[PDB]
C-alpha cells in the first residue's frame, strides 16, 4: 500500500500556503473568534484573486493545556457558539486526529474572501493566552512571477 | 496526511440536496422523533418522484453540549428507543466520525417516501432546544428543466 | 418547412424559466410599468449571475378585453410611452402573433440585471385589473448542483 | 424557399386520433366549457394509458356565424373566462389560421388525463347551438394489437 | 425443442381480431344459423376491405350442457343441416380439441364478406339460450392509422 | 421427430413457482370457486409486482373420484358456471391431457393480480372434500437477492 | 481515492441472507447463549446444503443500554465465557465499529451447520430482555429455482 | 414432425436400465403399493450412488384385464389413494398412451433413493395376481468398469 | 421546424451599424423628408468609402400615435409624395411587419452615398414631433483598424 | 436561409429586366387596361424572341391614394372586369404583400408575346392619373453581346 | 475495498501455522514470561529449519477479565518489564485492535529460533490462570512432503 | 486485496538507520529536551552529508509507566513546552498509534543537521529515568562503500 508515509498532495497548478495565529486567553466554555490574515506575499491585489482549493486547519497545544479544545472555520456568526453547528469540519483535541479538512467548503472562493471568514476557538476550561497555536494551510492557485525585465534599453 | 483529501462523489445523473433541521429540547435518556421535510424546490409532484440513491446524516452540536448524542433515520416506530436497534447506521457523537451513511437503506425509494421516515434523536443528558442541528444530505436523480419556449410564433 | 409542429429549442447548456405577472388596472391610452421579479429558485446569489440568452414575452388576455394592448421589455424609462420607440420587439394584440422575442437584446446580461428592466404595458381603452397576464420566458445558463457529499468519513 | 402542400406528420410510433364535439348555444361574451370525451376505441384501460404527444384543435363554423369565436384546451378553471389567459394556444376565428397547436402542453400526459381537461369556447355574439364544431386531433402512442390466436391446439 | 407452450402467431402485417356471439335456445337435432357481425371498429368502409388470412372458431359451453355440440362457418345454406357436409372444418364438443381452424377457406376474402357467411350450430339435445358462446378469431391485415394532422396551417 | 421427453422451459429471466390448493366438497353439477393464494415468499410488496408469463393448471384426483371434473382460471364471475364459457383454457378430466395452459391469458399481469382471479371447479357428480388437488404453476420474473452486506465497517 | 460510500459486495454466485434475533434478559457479567435459527425459506433440505462464505454479526442496542456488550459466533461451548477466547472475531459495543466479520471461520460450511453454532452474548451490567437485537448476515451460495413446468402436455 | 419412428434417446453419459415387477391381486377400487427393487448389478455401493435422470413407467396387461388401471411413482404415502393427487405423472389404461414419463421428478436423485419410493397401483375392478406387469425404465449415469487386472504379477 | 428564434445574419466581412433619427412634427397627409447622417465613427474619409450591403429601416412609434405611418429610403425627390412610388420597400404601420428591407437597392454603394439619400416619412393624421423614431441599420464592409504603432523608436 | 434577408434569384442563363408604367386616371369601380411595352433595348427582332421565365408585378402608390387597388396580367379580355377571374395571380393593395408573381403563366412564351398581354388595373374609388405606378419585372433568357469587331481587313 | 472484507494473505510458497497457549495466573502490575513451543508437526529437524516470514500475536480474554493486558514477543530479557520497550509491536487490550503484527522482526529467522523467544504478558490487575489465551500465527515456508514409497521392490 | 501486513518502504536509493536513546528522569508536567546523536558509522564527514527523507519517532515505555507521555522532534526551542505547538507531528501515548511520522519536516536536510535538532519529551506525571526509550528511524541516502584496495602494488 501507499500508506500514511505520504502526505496529501496539491492538485496540478496549485501550491500550499501555510501560516499560523496565536490564541488569546480563553475562559471556560467560552468561544473566541479570531480572524484570518493573509501572509504579506499574498496581500497584493493580483494575489487576493487566486482561487482556493482545499483548506486544512490543525491545532498545536502546550502539553499542559488540559480540557477540550475545538476549532473551525466559518463565516462571521451572529453567535460564536453556533459556528460549530454549521461548520463542515471541526478540529477537536479529544479525537485521534485533531484537524479539520475543508474539502469543498471554500473551493472556488479566492484568497481575500478568506478575510471575511473567522476561526472560532472553544475551550471547556480556562486557557492562558498563546497556549494554542492555530495552523492554517490553504491550497490555492499558484501565483505568477514576472518573466520580463523593465524595458529599459530603448 | 493520506487519510483522504477528496469527498465522496455522487453517481452519474444524480445530484445532492442538503438541508438541515434544528432540534427541540431533549431530556436525559429521552429520544425525540422529528420528521423529514423536503425543501420547497423538491415539493412539486414532478420531483417527489425522483429516485433516491445514498443518504448521509451528520450532527452539528454546540461545543458546550455535554453528554452523548445519537441519531438515525428509520421508519416511524412504535417505540422511539427501538429505532436504533434496526437502523442500518447511527450518527454517534462519541465516535471518531459522527455521521451515518445509508448506502442502500433508501436506494430506490423516492423523495416524498422520505416524508414517511423519521429522524430519531437521543441524548444521554438534558439538552436545550436548538443545541443540535441535524444535517441531511440526499443523493437523488437530478430534476428536469424546460428546453422549449412556448410555441408562440405560430 | 411545411409548418411548425415543433417549438423553438434552448441552446446547449441553457434551459428556460417561465413565469407570469398579473396586470394592474389601466386607463385608456395609459402605459403602466410593472417590474420583473425573479422566481424564488433564481433569487440566490449563485443564480443571479447566470447568463441570459433569448427572452420571450407574450400576453394572455380575457376574451372580453376589447381595445388594443401592447407590451415590451426595456430599461427604466423617463417616459413610459417612449419605451415602445426603442424596444427591439413589441407584443401587440392586433397582430397575428401577439408576442415579443428578444433575440439579442439581453443576450450576455445575467438574471438580476433583469431586475433593472421593466415591462411597459399600454392599452387603447380602459382595462380592469388582472385582465392581462404577462408571460415571460427566459433562456439562461442552467444552474449548477452539488456533486459531493460533505467530507465526513475522516 | 420550401413548401406548403405537406401536412405535419406524427412522430415514429405514434398515430393521430381525430374526433369532434358539437357546441351548445352560447350567449354574447359568454364562455361555455364542454369536456373531452375519448372515442370508444380508446376508452379501454389498456388505452387510457397511452402517452400523448401533440394536440391540435380547430374550429368548423357555419358561414353565417358572425362575431368572433375563440377556443382552447386547459385544465378545469375556477373562472371559465380565465382559461384564455393561461392556455398555451388559442384558436381564434379572427386570425388567418383558426387553430391551436399544443406542442408540449400535454406531451407526456396520457389519454384519459385528457378527460380532466376542458374545452373553453367563447363567442362575442349570440350563437345558436350546433353552430360550431370543435375538432380535436390527438397524437398518441399507437395502441397494440393481438398477434396470437387463443391457444386451442393443445 | 422441448414441449409446446407457444400460441399460434399471426403472419407479418396482420393482427387478430376476436369477438363472440351468444347462442339462442336450440332444440334436439336442430341446427340454428346465426350470422357474423363485425365489431364496430371494423365496420368502417376503409376496414371492411382489409384482407383476411386464417379464421378460428371455438366454443365455450356451460359445464352442465349435456349432449353433443357442433359448429362451423360456411356460406348461407339452402339447408342448415348441409353446412356440415361442405364446411372445411368443424368444432365438435366430442373431440379432444373443440375448435375449427379455417386455414384457407377465407384467405383472400375481406372482412365484410364475412358478413355474408353464417355460423351453423347443431345440438344433439335441447339446449337453453345463452348456454353456448361462439368465439370467432379472425386474422386480417392490420388496419391503417392516420400519420398526419389536418393541414390546418397553409 | 419422436415423442418428446423434455418439459416446457421458462423464458430467460423467469422461473416457475408451483403450489397447490385442496378442494372443498362439491355437489353434483355444482361449481365451487376457490381463490388464488400466493406462497409466503411471494407475498412481499417487492414480489407482488413481478411480471407473469405463462400459467399452467392441472388436477390431481383420487383414483376413485368418478364423474367428470372441469376447472379453470378466470376473473371473478357473476355466475360461477359462466367462467367456463370465457376461460381461454380448461382442465377437463375426460380428455387425454387434464391440464390448462394459459399461454397469454395473464402474460403481462403481475403476481398479486392473480389474487383477484379465481379457480372455478365443476363436478358432474358429488365429490368429497380434499378429493381434488388443484396444482397451479406460474412462470414469473425471477425475484432479486441482496448483494451487499450492511455497511457496518464505516 | 478517499472514501467508504460503498458496501462490501457478495462474491459471484452468492447472495446475502439477513435476519435477526432478540435477546433475553441478561444479568451483570453473565453470558447468555442463544442459538442460530435459519429463516424459513432456507430450512428446506435442498437449501440447508448451500455453502457458506463470509458471515457478519452486528448489534442493535437501545440508546439507554448502559454498560458493555460483547457478542460472537462459535461452536457450542462447555463454558459460555470461554467462547470469547477462541472466537475469531467479536462484536464489542465499546469499539468504534461494533461488529464481527468472520472472513473464513465458516467458509466452506453449509447453512444448517450454522444450526450447531451459537451466539454468545455478554453484558457487564444488567440488561432488560429485548434490549439487544443481534443481526446476522450470511453470504451463501444462491439457491436454485425451477426452470421447467410439470410435463403435462405429453 | 416427419419422423415418429424414433425412440427417445438417453443424454450423453447416461444409459437406461429396464426391469419389471409383477402385481399382486388387487380388489375393486383398491390401491396396492409395491416397492422398487434395483436389479442386482446396480445394488453395489459404488452404483447405488449413480445419479438419475428421467424415469419412465408403463404397464403390460393381459388382454382380458377389464376395468381401469392406474399407476405411478411417488414417495411413501400415509394414504395410498393420495399418491395420485401429487404424482407428477400417471400411467392410465384408459388413455391413448398408457405410460408415465417423469421428466424431472427424480432428476438428481440417485439409484437407491429409488428404494425409498413406491409404485402405487389402482384398479377399478378386481384383478388377479400377476395380471399386471409394471415396467420401469431408469435413465442414470453410466456405471464404470474395471480397466486393470489385479497387480498379482508384481 | 424550428429557427423562428434567429435574427438575419451579416455576410462574411461585413458588420451592421445601427442608429436612429427622431421625427419632426408632421401634418395630416404630409410627407416630411429628413436626411441620412452617418454616425461620427463612420464620417472619416477612410470609412465613407466602405461598401454597403443590405439596409433595414423600421419604425418606433408612441403607442398613442394614431393614424397610418409610412416611410422609406430613396434618392432626393422633386416631389416627396412620389418617393413611395419608386422605393423598393416601404415600412408601413398598418402591416404585420412595419419594416423595409432593402436587399439590393444600395448594395454596392458606399457609406457617404447614403448621405445623398433621404428618408421620406408620411402620416395620414397630424403627428407631434419626436413621436416617431426612425431606426436605420446598415450592413457594410467592416472598417479596418490600425496595426502599427507610430514609428518613434527609430 | 431567412427569406427576409435574401431576394429571389434568377435561374441560370437568365436575367431580369425591370421597367414601369404610369397609370391613367381611374373612376370608382372602373377597370382600365393599359398594355405592355418592351424597353427599347429589348425591341430588336433578335431579342423579341428571348424566352420568358417568371414575371413579377407590383404597385407603387402615393401614400394618399385611398381605396383598394388590384392589378394583374392576362390576355386581352372581352370584358376588363373578367381578367381578375382568370388571372393566375393578383396584386391587391389590401393584402400584406401587394404583388403578383406569375410562376408559370408565361414561362415558355417570349418577349414580344408580352406585347399581346395587358395589365388590368381596378380601383374601388376614384384615382388621379399618375397616382399608381405599375412595376413589371421579367425574367428572360439573357440576350447575347457582340464578340467581334467589324471585319475591316482581309 | 481491500481489507475489511478480505483477510491478509500469505506470500507465495509460505503457509500459516496457528496455535495457542494458556496463561498462568498473573498478579497486578506483574509481567509473566511464557515461552514458545512449536506444534508437534513442526518439531522435526527438517522443519525446525523452515524460514519465517511474518508473525501475528493476538489475545483472547474472558469477557470478565478487567484491567489492562499487554503482550509481545521478544528475545529473552534480563528484565521482563523491559521487553515492552524494545518489542516492535505490542498487543494491548485497551486499543481498538488488540494484536501485534511483527512484519519483519523475525523475517529470515527459522522456526526453532522461535524457541529462543518469549511471550511477555503484563496485567494491570490480578488475573486468574487460564483467563488469557495467547494466539500465535506464524507465516513460514511450506514444509516438504514425501514423494516416494520406500523402495521395497528391489 | 488484504490489509495491514506490509511495512512502509524506503524510496529508491535510500535506506533506514534506526537507533534509540534512553530518557532521563522527568518530573510531572515537565519537558526534558534530549538531543540527537548519530550512530558512529554515520559520524564521518562523507556521511554527515547524506540527504534525509522521512523520519519516524516512536516510544517504548515500561508497562508500569502511568500518566501521559508526548514526544517530538523540532529545532532548539527557547521554551521546551513550545516545541509541541510547532512540531509537525507528535508521538502521544494516549492515542491508538504512539508515533510521529515526519513526512517532509526534514526532507532535504542532511544527517548532521539532525544534530542541531532536539527531541522534546513531556510527561504528565513523575517518571523514573530509563523508563522511556525513544526510537528514532531516519530514511536517508544510502552511504557508499570502498570498491578499491589501497594501490600498494606500485
Amino acid at each position: 500500500a501507499a500508506g500514511q508515509g505520504k502526505a496529501i498532495k496539491a492538485i496540478a497548478g496549485y501550491s500550499i500556503s501555510k501560516w499560523e495565529a496565536s490564541s488569546d486567553a480563553i475562559t471556560a466554555k467560552a468561544t473566541n473568534a479570531m480572524s484570518i490574515t493573509l501572509p504579506h506575499e499574498l496581500s497584493s491585489e493580483k494575489n487576493k484573486e487566486l482561487k482556493v482549493g482545499r483548506v486544512l486547519l490543525w491545532l498545536g497545544l502546550l502539553p499542559s493545556v488540559a480540557g477540550r479544545i475545538k476549532a473551525c472555520v466559518a463565516e462571521k456568526q451572529a453567535q460564536a457558539e453556533a459556528a460549530f453547528q454549521v461548520a463542515l469540519a471541526v478540529a477537536d483535541s479529544s479525537k485521534e486526529v485533531v484537524a479539520a479538512m475543508y474539502t469543498d467548503a471554500f473551493r472556488g472562493a479566492t484568497l481575500g474572501d478568506l478575510l471575511n471568514l473567522q476561526i472560532y476557538l472553544y475551550a471547556s476550561e480556562a486557557v492562558p493566552a498563546k497556549a494554542v497555536v492555530v495552523h492554517l494551510e490553504v491550497e490555492h492557485v499558484r501565483p505568477t512571477f514576472d518573466d520580463f525585465f523593465t524595458p529599459v534599453y530603448r
